[PDB]
C-alpha cells in the first residue's frame, strides 16, 4: 500500500485499458479493442480515459477517438448498413423472388456461437505473447 493511493487506483484501470489498445493496434483484433473501448468509454462517458491518452504517443491518441464515433454509426443503424428493407436481386420482373445460395445465408460456427468466447480466446492469444499463463508445480511437474 501506498500513502498516495491514487497511483494504485490508476494502476489497475491502465492495465485494464492497456489490454484493448493491444487489441486495437492489431488489425485483427480492431473490431473487438474498439467495441470494448466505445462500450466503457459509454460506462464511464469517457473521463476516466484521457489521462492514458496523453501518457501514451500524441499522435495515435487522434485515430483511437475519431475510430469510436464510426463504431457508434454501425450501433445506431442508420444508413451506412442499411441498403434496402430485404429485396432480393431479380432479373426483369418476378411474382415472388427466388432465393439463392449467394442471396441466402447459413448460420455455420466452429465453438466460436458465444460472444464471450471471442474475448476470451482473442485476449488470451495476444496475451500469451505478452506472457505464459502456464503454471506448473516445481516438484515433479
Amino acid at each position: 500500500a501506498s500513502r498516495i493511493d491514487e497511483k494504485s487506483s490508476k494502476a489497475k484501470v491502465n492495465d485494464f485499458l492497456a489490454e484493448i489498445f493491444k487489441k486495437i493496434g492489431s488489425k485483427e483484433n480492431t473490431k473487438e479493442g474498439l467495441a470494448e473501448l466505445y462500450e466503457y468509454k459509454k460506462k464511464y462517458s469517457d473521463a476516466d480515459i484521457e489521462p492514458f491518452l496523453k501518457n501514451s504517443s500524441q499522435f495515435f491518441q487522434s485515430y483511437v477517438e475519431r475510430g469510436l464515433r464510426v463504431i457508434e454509426m454501425e450501433r445506431e443503424g442508420k444508413g451506412r448498413i442499411s441498403t434496402s428493407t430485404g429485396i432480393s436481386p431479380q432479373m426483369e420482373v418476378t411474382c415472388v423472388p427466388t432465393p439463392t445460395s449467394t442471396v441466402s445465408s447459413i448460420g455455420n460456427t466452429n465453438g466460436e456461437e458465444v460472444g464471450p468466447s471471442v474475448y476470451l480466446e482473442r485476449l488470451k492469444i495476444l496475451r500469451q505473447r505478452c506472457g505464459l499463463d502456464n503454471t506448473k508445480q516445481d516438484d515433479r511437474p
